[PDB]
């Protein structure tokens, strides 16, 4: 009712793009990975226990301990405290709660079922077919093959992102990332390089792009300076944050990470 | 007095930028590596013997065989035949000739002397202090701390690059790459993502950027679709060529490669 369940039924395919959104050229990658139950992980910052310690680490640091073939930044977090925000299940271990808020979620149950959308506390704690991986974003981009941004603005909590108003967060140009799946049950990761209010895409544009790629459900993960794409442990994107006291670009220390590893 | 000699004076510094050239945001990397006599190699495509066999291989393929920490596409080539163009010396092995043409060159001799500029056949074939690495480009960007593109346009042969007229090659927007060195004798590698006549920079813009980073000599290497940046064997740039029959971007099979590796 409030979420989509996809029953469960080959190295990941990493695609590089430079595409035009509203006339602007935006670079990024689309990753497609089969057998998510075997290859998909949600990782805590700096290894197990990171969310409890409120640790912040770069996607590179977190991914290299896990030997991820493809890693991207994960959920939203409080920059000043390192608190993980939203429900998180990391390799069977629940390490973050929604705190009453309703936000877009994506995860996989123990039998391989992919779940996307708004989950109650009871659904998250279900011991029957428990979640093995789960994280929260902000805005349910695609529901059952249709854009669901209008509905997200109407119903989703707006206490997690710090970009500004919900409308600005939805419509501003920025770096963006998203997670979802296609109709064959393959995991889909997306990222686009950008910089808030300067370069990149908004959520309407990302949702259209993903529908073209066959995505049937997907949520928006952390963007802006948090957006990071790490390929075999190497940074392969252009972060927007500047390094300290110079104008070079530097990857942000973030919280949870989404990982695709070998089965 | 047609070339410059720089006497021999930590891991390499890899920096990411997104920088603005006339209001266009251009992304790329600047690499700086010490002790080039021990850490810098020019590689033949695929493996040793690539030039004699007219091999074309991606920078990734060529670099994974050499264990490069940083790799970029090298000199110019003929796409239809795979012929290596210009003088090439790869770890002491001479594998390509100038054919009488005059083009910007960059090399290091056995004692560590860094050499940039125009070289006679006698200088290339010298055996007293022989070249251990050497490759040729098109346009001498910076000579002893001053831009030298006007002089290069005045003197360099124009039979190697296939972009079009000399003026277009210099002034057109595109993906670009460059090799040079700073006054501490360190190797500098530069690349900017782009697409000929759509995105990127021209040679004047790249030359101005390199001067601000302390580059005292540099030449222009193969740009356009050839431009590739590979870090620890993983592609970390956005090539402009499309893959066969789809919207995704694919690295180009190129010729010689410039490599920074362990000493
Ligand atoms: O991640 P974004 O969208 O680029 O925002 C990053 C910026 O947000 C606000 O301006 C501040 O909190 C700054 O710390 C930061 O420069
Ligand atoms: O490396 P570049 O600059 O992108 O050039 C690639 C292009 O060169 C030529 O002009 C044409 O044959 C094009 O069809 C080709 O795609
Ligand atoms: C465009 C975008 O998503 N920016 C996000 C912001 O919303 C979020 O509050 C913060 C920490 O999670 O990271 C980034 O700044
Ligand atoms: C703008 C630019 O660098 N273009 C080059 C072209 O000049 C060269 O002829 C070809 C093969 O080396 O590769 C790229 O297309």
């Amino acid at each position: 009712l409030k979420h989509e369940n996809w029953p469960p039924p080959g190295p990941p395919a990493v695609r590089t793009f430079v595409s035009h959104f509203g006339g602007r050229a935006v670079s990024g990658h689309l990753t497609r990975a089969a057998a998510p139950l075997r290859t998909f992980s949600v990782l805590e910052p700096g290894g197990p226990g990171g969310c409890s310690q409120k640790r912040r680490a770069t996607v590179e640091e977190t991914a290299q301990a896990a030997a991820c073939r493809i890693a991207q930044n994960g959920g939203f977090f409080r920059m000043n405290t390192g608190e993980c925000l939203g429900n998180v299940v990391s390799d069977g271990r629940r390490v973050s709660s929604s705190g009453g808020l309703q936000n877009a979620q994506f995860g996989i149950r123990r039998d391989g079922t992919l779940v996307t959308g708004y989950l109650s506390e009871e659904e998250v704690l279900d011991t029957e077919n428990p979640f093995v991986q789960l994280l929260s974003g902000v805005v349910w981009l695609i529901r059952n093959g249709s854009i669901y941004i209008n509905e997200s603005q109407a119903t989703e909590s707006d206490e997690t992102q710090e970009t500004g108003s919900f409308s600005k967060f939805v419509n501003v140009m920025s770096a963006r990332t998203a997670i979802g799946h296609d109709r064959d049950g393959q995991l889909v990761l997306f990222h686009a390089d950008g910089q808030t209010e300067q370069r990149g895409i908004n959520l309407w544009e990302m949702a259209e792009f993903l529908l073209r790629q066959g995505v049937v459900n997907a949520i928006n993960l952390d963007g802006g300076g948090s957006a990071t794409f790490v390929l075999n442990g190497t940074l392969a994107s252009y972060p927007s944050d500047h390094c300290q006291d110079n104008m070079w670009r530097c990857p942000r220390r973030v919280s949870t990470v989404v990982c695709v590893h070998e089965p």
